[PDB]
């Protein structure tokens, strides 16, 4: 048991101490490993329990049964003497640099888990090259360092949220005295995208500086993994060159996908073009039903457009349903038109975009209903979003050998690793985990732990909560209440919900019944809490929290017993006692 | 140990059925009673572990052994055949409603705790009064039923608080590019407090039709406890009269205290007049610095009052000591005034409040600073925020044999029993516990519960969470780290913490570095999370999922474990890393 960890901490760690808290010998290589820019895992047998059997197994490798022990790369460097030695002989740097390979890592793509990843294992002394490319959309858009969620996705997306929920606040304003007239009141588009990208600027520009300030080399190339060992980079100027890495972690994200219908690429775009377009997308057709789709609806009718959503089907397929629907419902009650049981079918061109004027071109639009009736009409912008897919076929020679599944996506053992013993894969391509830009960036850190310094902690990625962003926000940890009676049967499960008013909507006017909260249990576990839903203001600060209750396996009692905080709407949770069983109505 | 139970329990509930839900001889008795209209607890025996050993402990009132069986106040009642006698010949009425005293449960204080209690007890059964009197203020204000949260204290404070928080959204908008001018809107006191009052006269309708509608004696009456089972009543005219119960709840609140100076009573206010004041109150002076007094302070800076608050000693007493340095260095950044160190002596009127014309008047203010230098101004409010106490010599006679203590609280016991056996307290009266609405109503509820339908839960006072809402608001649960610190040791303790910025405050060109957060761990017992702290905005619904985790016994790994949820503030718990003993710096 202990012996196969020791093994595989040694070979793949790039430079690693063992060393203990109280031995002064191990002092004086510590202090002569800071002095030389030496950076290094370090692991204190005296912490670990079983540090006497490690102390006991380093023999294997050493011949030795002491402290302060160094490795380098799977080869033993000596103890405390011959360190020494080799720093007054000028000798221990090029030791330090011995590696078969040009890095100990190298990280495919520049987003949320690779950029996570490779600052992680640069900690500790592993020499770490990081790749990242954008390829440009069809019109040509195109953005800098960081990935989807700080480039085109999460930050950009709830800015522009924000920018829409303002519109209420100067509507409820006036109920609380205060004198302006929102009906008096415009908003300008390209004021806030200027003020977006300006944002974003500045997070693209601190990436840059993260990466020189640990060492990590950025090479703004794509690469391609041709062997297990080797990547092929093109740069700008599109010169090809190949380099060589220890660990390759795989982390390229995903792009949006067109529909297979005339007019789609040639006239629509896609949120990647969405949140740095030059002028109001104006009269706006959003195709899609995801939270993409649904989030960008419904910024775009906060802030004056005139939006419809076309459903193929159902909204928000993959969540909670009844929760699904409340999210359409009050949508629908606020300004954003849906084009229900509805597809396209071509796009045809009747203004080309003025790019002088900055003003959007025009479209007509053909689709039917799914009863064969027909759909024709025009809008100034046609937005697609209709899914998101990864393209590996251009990051992987298929005779590397790494396994993919039915969508494209690579198949990984639990610790991220692959088919390729040297080759892992992290965030959206790791197949069958949750898409979401917290769970990349904890898979990449706790992998540079695992490869770079010994750590044996995995990622967890059961019941992580999420937030749909939608004009009301939609907040949810664990299990839909249509999954939870699937796997334990209606009769096992007991749903406690309720309505609520937020107290900041009463002087302002505003619905009494809409919010609303549930909580799915498990009668024969002791009324274990499955999953937990909530409609309202603030949806994630709301969630959040209570995550980390769910983790810890939370029971109806649990919050039956804890206090809740006045006024707030999270407290609605610490007291729910009406269940759906009983018939009794949930309003208050 | 069953047996003292169940005779606990028949001694004490008005009306109860032991029942069964497979036996339909119940299920005929039940059906009696709901269409004679006769609430009552029921204790199914087939869905309690013990419920076969309390059967057979049953017979010791009755002699039967079989069910159902009914009581009314301790007498048993009959079996199945004996009921549907009693219902025949029209005798069950009077054998249902004869009681040795007027009411099951009289209610002093019609308040959050006291409203509670009331509604729950009736649900099983008890004839209930619930006794509410307001005492006017020195200068006559007066209010509602529903006690201090409602009319004078949580609902009118968040309301307004929200308007002040409206005017930084004001700001925030042109930004995100919307065309208002800021600069040229202004507020209207008398506008916000019409549409606040509009509100609380709507929870005091809501309450007087909760009563009916449960049957519930609503009496609008001062109530003297002069024996333990009689109660002396004093309504609008002075009449006087007398009731008299079996188990008698305490529940009448505290009021504001004036320190003893000149003019004080005369020319100031405290927070009882200041949520219906019918003037703006103008340039103001707040003298104390407890939650209360920086809350109030903070709105009024916020709707653009010139405020100074006067501090004795320190802000927020009881509190973090570094949270509460950090909320009141934000409230100084941010246009309140502060005089450090420094005590009122006199309250002189200079002119007297215009009454006609809606305008405050005008007082002159000394007092002096903790060197010995004097103070001296001009204010035309004046508030006092100087702590709050209870007046029990009003509603307890001396001879009864109500035990309080040096603070004039009752000691009562885990159950809420006082010394006199049948008479309790909750609440804020309730000595030692937390003076919170959540509290009180939990509290009452399940005291209720205990008295008339068997129930044994108590309520849990540790590590209830609290939110002060200042103009930038703090939330906590647990101890604070000097309290931590002082209980186990400094070198027992760790304490994680970090900075952050709001994404909303990106745009807005808000502070960098002015929200913060920590967690203060105990090292030696798992890294247990001994208390929780954030500083930012939606406080209260950041901390309130966190404090069932903590009622769970949540360590540091439990928060590492928990995946975030992006974009949010709340996600900044669940990746801390900083320690203080490390002194590497919190900045983001
Ligand atoms: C509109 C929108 C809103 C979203 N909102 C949220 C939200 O609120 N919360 C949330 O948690 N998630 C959100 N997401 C999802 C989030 O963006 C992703 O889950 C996350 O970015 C995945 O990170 P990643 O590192 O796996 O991929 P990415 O962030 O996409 O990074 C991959 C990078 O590698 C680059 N690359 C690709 N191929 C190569 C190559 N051959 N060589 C070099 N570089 C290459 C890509 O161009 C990209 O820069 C949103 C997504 C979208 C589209
Ligand atoms: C400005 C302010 C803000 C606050 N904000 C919050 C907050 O945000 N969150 C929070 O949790 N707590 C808050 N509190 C505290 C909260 O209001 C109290 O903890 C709570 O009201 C206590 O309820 P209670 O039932 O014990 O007493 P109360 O709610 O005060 O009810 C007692 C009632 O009994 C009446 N009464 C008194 N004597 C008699 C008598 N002899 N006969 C008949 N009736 C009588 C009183 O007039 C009153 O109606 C705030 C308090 C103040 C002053
Ligand atoms: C089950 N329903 C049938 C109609 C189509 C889809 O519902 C919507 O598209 C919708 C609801 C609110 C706003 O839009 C799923
Ligand atoms: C420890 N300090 C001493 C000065 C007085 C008191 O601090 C304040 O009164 C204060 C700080 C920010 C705004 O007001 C407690």
């Amino acid at each position: 048991g202990t012996s196969q960890w020791l093994r595989k901490t040694v070979d793949s760690a790039a430079v690693i101490l063992f060393s203990k808290t109280t031995c002064p010998y191990c002092k004086k290589v510590k202090d002569v490993l800071a002095e030389a820019k030496i950076k290094h895992a370090t692991i204190e047998l005296d912490q670990l329990s079983n540090g006497s059997a490690i102390q006991k197994c380093l023999a294997s490798f050493s011949k030795i049964e002491t402290v302060p022990q160094m490795f380098v790369r799977g080869k033993f460097i000596g103890d405390s003497q011959t360190v020494l030695k080799y720093y007054s002989n000028d000798e221990l740097a090029g030791i330090v640099n011995e590696s078969k390979y040009d890095y100990d890592l190298i990280v495919i793509g520049g987003g949320s888990g690779g950029l996570a990843a490779g600052k992680e294992a640069a900690k500790y002394g592993a020499k770490t090259a990081v790749l990242d490319y954008v390829e440009p959309t069809p019109i040509g858009t195109t953005w800098g360092l960081g990935g989807t969620c700080v480039n085109v996705g999460c930050i950009p997306k709830k800015l522009m949220h924000q920018a829409g929920l303002l519109s209420h606040a100067l509507e409820d304003a006036e109920h609380f005295g205060w004198s302006l007239d929102r009906s008096k009141i415009s908003h300008n588009w390209s004021t806030m995208v200027e003020g977006v990208q300006s944002h974003i600027g500045s997070l693209n520009w601190g990436y840059k500086v993260a990466l020189r300030d640990n060492q990590v080399t950025y090479l703004n190339a794509k690469g391609r993994l041709i062997s297990p060992h080797e990547v092929q980079i093109t740069d700008k100027n599109q010169k090809v060159s190949t380099i060589t890495g220890n660990k390759i972690i795989l982390a390229t994200g995903e792009r949006p996908k067109y529909p297979e219908i005339p007019g789609a690429v040639e006239y629509g775009i896609t949120s990647d073009d969405l949140f740095s377009l030059p002028y109001f997308p104006g009269k706006t057709l959003v195709i899609g039903a995801s939270y993409v789709a649904l989030e960008c609806a419904g910024f775009l009718a906060s802030l004056g457009g005139d939006v419809t959503v076309m459903v193929r089907s159902i909204l928000l397929r993959g969540f909670d349903q009844q929760m699904a629907e409340k999210v359409g419902d009050y949508m629908e009650n606020h300004g954003v038109k849906f084009a229900k049981l509805c597809v396209p079918d071509e796009i045809k061109q009747l203004k080309v975009v003025d790019t002088e004027n900055n003003k959007p071109g025009l479209l007509l639009v053909k689709g039917h209903y799914t009863d064969g009736k027909k759909f024709e009409e025009e809008f100034e912008t046609v937005i697609f979003a209709v899914g998101r897919e990864p393209q590996l076929s251009k990051v992987l020679c298929e005779t590397v050998g790494v396994k993919l599944d039915k969508n494209g996506r690579v198949v990984c053992t639990d610790d991220e690793q692959t088919t390729v013993s040297n080759v892992y894969a992290i965030g959206d391509i790791n197949a069958g985990k949750p898409q979401l830009t917290p769970v990349a960036i904890q898979a990449g850190r706790y992998l540079a732990r695992r490869l770079f310094a010994g750590a044996t902690e995995l990622t967890d990625y059961s019941n992580v909560a999420t937030t749909v962003f939608t004009p009301l926000e939609y907040g949810a940890c664990g299990l839909s209440e249509e999954d939870a009676i699937e796997k334990y049967g209606d009769k096992d499960i007991e749903v406690y919900h309720s309505n609520f008013k937020p107290l900041e909507w009463t002087v302002a006017h505003r619905e009494d019944n809409v919010c609303y909260m549930k909580l799915v249990c498990r009668k024969s576990d002791n009324m274990r809490v499955l999953g937990l839903h909530v409609l309202g203001p603030n949806a994630g600060e709301i969630t959040q929290g209570y995550a980390v209750a769910i983790k810890m396996g939370a029971t109806k009692a649990d919050f039956d017993r804890t206090i809740g905080i006045h006024p707030t709407c999270s407290e609605t949770f610490t007291t729910l006692h009406v269940t759906k069983k009983s018939g009794v109505s949930p309003i208050v």
